[PDB]
């Protein structure tokens, strides 16, 4: 169980103005995993109002429970988490509906607050007083919108710790199911463009400088923002991601067969030069906090093993690979895919 702490700076809020927060389980014998929850987003007054009605835990802390059970990479049991079972564990709930990009308070012109980028900054600052000041490695991880959130925020956390005087903490990222293609749909980007303006969204500075004003939406797509990042980032992405297919209007004859095979090939291509990555040929979505995340393998290597090999590479390795991408071209051509 991880224990809830609401932020002491009550000006850093969820969408409805309630305080944001984090769930923490300390491990005093260890020198930190900070996980960003996902859950889509909203981009105007009308669809944010709908989300407040039936997805309110993603917009408010008013009904959060006092504890959460750590699962998958957040579990403290070696049988469930061979990778980092002894680490300090943090779960940051997603209550800003902005893909963790926003920096805008609720005001007399704004019905909702969109503060995802500032929530991450404030969690880091308050954790430094609870033990993070002594850390050797801070791994910023996340699933779905939280995985895109890692890509948008990992270099800002690194800069924050450097400016605060902690140059010895190594900041790294782990992006799960947050690597999308802005491709042609099977049946018939504007929502991101509108969302960024609604949220006052912020993107990493080197990427912003490349694409310039009005084109910041580009930095939400992994294959465009990743080359601009300085922190080490491990990318986990199913080749046939269910959220990607939903946006593509896919739910089998020749036209759809070719569409699906082309999607897998394009995703494989975007990862060819990503040295730390794990990309199985499965139809699924998210994995790192699922309890059975230890089951899937690529070329004989599990995801917990690949992450352990990544740790060793940051001190190629014999029998300990870090770049693992399936080549077979159809969902479940990998026998270890989730049923
Ligand atoms: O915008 C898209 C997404 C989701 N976006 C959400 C926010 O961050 C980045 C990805 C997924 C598939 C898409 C396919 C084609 C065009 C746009 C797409
Ligand atoms: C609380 O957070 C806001 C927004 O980031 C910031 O402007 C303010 O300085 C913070 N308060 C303190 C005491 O640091």
């Amino acid at each position: 169980d991880l224990r809830l702490h609401l932020l002491l700076n009550t000006s850093v809020t969820c969408n409805d103005g309630s305080p944001a927060g984090y769930y923490l389980k300390e491990s005093r014998g260890s020198r930190w995993l900070l996980f960003l929850e996902g859950g889509w987003y909203c981009f105007n007054r009308e669809n944010c109002d709908s989300r407040y009605d039936t997805m309110r835990r993603l917009m408010s802390s008013r009904d959060w429970p006092r504890t959460r059970t750590g699962t998958g990479i957040l579990s403290s049991q070696p049988e469930e988490n061979p990778y980092w079972w002894n680490a300090n564990m943090v779960f940051i709930p997603y209550c800003s509906s902005d893909v963790w990009s926003g920096a805008s308070s609720k005001s007399e012109k704004n019905e909702y607050a969109f503060m995802g980028a500032l929530i991450i900054q404030e969690v880091v600052r308050e954790l430094l007083g609870r033990g993070l000041s002594g850390a050797k490695v801070l791994l910023l991880a996340g699933s779905s919108a939280g995985g895109t959130g890692v890509l948008l925020n990992v270099d800002r956390v690194a800069e924050q710790l450097e400016k605060l005087g902690y140059p010895a903490i190594q900041v790294r990222g782990l992006a799960d199911s947050g690597w999308f293609l802005d491709n042609k749909q099977y049946r018939h980007t504007e929502a991101i463009r509108r969302g960024i303006r609604y949220w006052n969204g912020v993107v990493p500075e080197r990427c912003r400088r490349q694409f310039q004003e009005g084109e910041e939406w580009n930095c939400f797509f992994g294959y465009k923002v990743y080359p601009t990042l300085r922190s080490p980032v491990f990318v986990v992405q199913w080749l046939f991601d269910e959220a990607q297919l939903t946006v593509d209007n896919v739910h089998v004859q020749e036209g759809l067969r070719l569409y699906i095979q082309n999607l897998g090939r394009e995703l494989r291509h975007t990862l060819k030069d990503v040295p730390a990555s794990f990309a199985p040929a499965c139809l699924s979505h998210e994995i790192i906090i699922r309890s059975h995340w230890t089951d899937v393998q690529v070329k004989g290597t599990s995801l917990p093993r690949a992450l352990h090999c990544w740790d060793r590479s940051l001190h190629p390795l014999k029998g300990c690979p870090v770049h693992l991408v399936d080549s077979c071209p159809w969902p479940h051509c990998n026998p270890s895919c989730p049923t």
